[PDB]
């Protein structure tokens, strides 16, 4: 509300009252944290980005992004505790605080605004982006199989009425786009997540392709690390591995196209729960889910630095 410090994260909100909240951390946090616009959605709507930082020149990075898939709510509410908790925890958590003193974390909230918007005016269960084309009467594509990673392979809907349909081509969507002009630029992030519900797993790539990564041991261990830490709040259990042998082959996706740019520690989360409320998930969970999540990311972060 008036401060980030009255603000209810044991609820869900609306995407203008995360877009003060933005604005509130900034500023109440100057010599931390900046608001970056990287684009415009398709209904021209700002894509904003947090970026945390103690200062340096382009020092190695962490990339999270959340709500790529709308209806995913568990997913951006987490991300505004994120928020909030990376500037409680600075100087007073010894790990955390290392990190932060050597690298950048970018944190993008609110990945699909349009959705977002039409989720709380519409359809509470819309997922795709909201860009149109003449050649049908169904609106949208699944953002996160618009990337160039085995894009329009199998795993994918080339049916633009399909809730997993892929676009007319690779980065078709802003939404996608603007990130990927982003992270190219800036050539130094070492860690690309993307959040996402529900199903309780971690997952590293590939998903379009059954070939497996060079630095699958690495990886699998660090996801085993982060389950583990994950686990240990409140005994939530999680599953880890490959995204085509855990779940099924899917292409264009996110963490594919940037391990594919020499990205390593890239991870894609599936939040609470298992099925019982699904994306529905009660907002009793949104805090004790955030919780033991950034414990889990923190693993990670760790093994980065």
């Amino acid at each position: 509300a008036r401060s980030t410090n009255t603000f209810n994260y044991a609820t869900y909100h609306t995407l203008d009252e995360i877009y003060d909240f933005m604005d509130l951390l900034v500023a109440e946090h100057p010599q931390l944290v900046s608001k970056l616009q990287i684009g415009r959605s398709y209904e021209g709507r700002p894509i904003y980005v947090l970026k945390f930082s103690t200062g340096g020149s382009n020092r190695p990075a962490i990339w999270i992004d959340l709500g790529i898939h709308s209806r995913e709510w568990i997913t951006q509410a987490t991300g505004v505790w994120f928020a909030k908790k990376f500037t409680e925890d600075y100087g007073q958590d010894p790990s955390f605080t290392a990190i932060l003193d050597s690298m950048d974390i970018f944190l993008e909230i609110v990945t699909n605004p349009d959705g977002f918007a039409f989720t709380h005016s519409q359809n509470r269960l819309w997922r795709k982006t909201r860009s149109v084309t003449s050649s049908s009467l169904c609106v949208g594509v699944d953002a996160n199989r618009n990337w160039d990673a085995g894009f329009g392979k199998a795993g994918a809907s080339s049916s633009p009425c399909s809730e997993t349909y892929h676009g007319k081509y690779a980065n078709s969507e802003v939404e996608v786009k603007s990130i990927v002009d982003f992270v190219k630029d800036h050539g130094n992030f070492k860690a690309f997540l993307s959040i996402h519900s529900y199903s309780q797993l971690l997952l590293y790539p590939y998903g379009y392709t059954t070939q497996s990564i060079p630095d699958k041991t690495e990886l699998n261990q660090v996801a085993k690390s982060a389950v583990a830490a994950l686990k240990s709040l409140y005994g939530t259990s999680y599953k880890y591995g490959s995204i085509i042998t855990t779940i099924y082959q899917a292409s264009g996706g996110s963490i594919d196209w940037s391990y594919n740019q020499g990205i390593k520690y890239s991870f894609t989360f599936e939040l609470r729960d298992t099925g019982r409320y699904g994306f529905l998930l009660p907002a009793s969970q949104i805090i004790p889910t955030a919780q033991e999540t950034w414990l889990g990311v923190l693993t990670i972060m760790e093994h980065t630095v």
